[PDB]
C-alpha cells in the first residue's frame, strides 16, 4: 500500500543519514568504497561478500533493505570481512579491525538511540506479509 511505501521511505531516509554520518567519520575511510583488488590483491578471492558504505547507499536507493535488521546485517559484514581479511597481530591488523568494530558499534549505538523500536516492527511485519 502507499502507507507502506511511505514507511520503506522513511526507512530508507534513516539509513541513508545513518550511513552518511559514519562516511564522514575520519576513522571509516577505508571503509567508504570497495576494496581495489589492484591495490590489495588477493582479497576478492578470499572475502566472498565484499561489504562498504558506497555499496551501502547504493542497496538504499535500490530498495534491498526492508528493515533495519537487514542494513545491520551488512554492516556486521564490514566488519566481519575487516577481522577476516586482517587477523593478524601487527600493528596494521590490529587498527583495521578495531575501526571495522568500531564502525559497527558506531551503526548499532545510532540505531540503539535514534531508531523507535515500533517503527523498525512495523517495517518487519510488512516485509513478513510480501
Ligand atoms: C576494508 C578493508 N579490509 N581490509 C583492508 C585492507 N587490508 C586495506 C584497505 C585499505 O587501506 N583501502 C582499500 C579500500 C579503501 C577505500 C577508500 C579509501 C581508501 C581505501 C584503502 C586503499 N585502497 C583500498 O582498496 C582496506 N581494507
Amino acid at each position: 500500500s502507499m502507507q507502506e511505501e511511505d514507511t520503506f521511505r522513511e526507512l530508507r531516509i534513516f539509513l541513508r543519514n545513518v550511513t552518511h554520518r559514519l562516511a564522514i567519520d575520519k576513522r571509516f575511510r577505508v571503509f567508504t568504497k570497495p576494496v581495489d583488488p589492484d591495490e590489495v590483491p588477493d582479497y576478492v578471492t578470499v572475502i566472498k561478500q565484499p561489504m562498504d558504505l558506497s555499496s551501502v547507499i547504493s542497496k538504499i536507493d535500490l530498495h534491498k533493505y526492508l528493515t533495519v535488521k537487514d542494513y545491520l546485517r551488512d554492516i556486521d559484514l564490514i566488519c566481519s570481512n575487516a577481522l577476516e581479511y586482517n587477523p593478524d597481530r601487527d600493528p596494521g591488523d590490529r587498527l583495521i579491525r578495531h575501526r571495522a568494530c568500531a564502525l559497527r558499534d558506531t551503526a548499532y549505538a545510532i540505531i540503539k538511540e535514534e531508531l523507535d523500536e515500533d517503527f523498525e516492527q512495523l517495517c518487519e511485519e510488512i516485509q513478513e506479509s510480501r
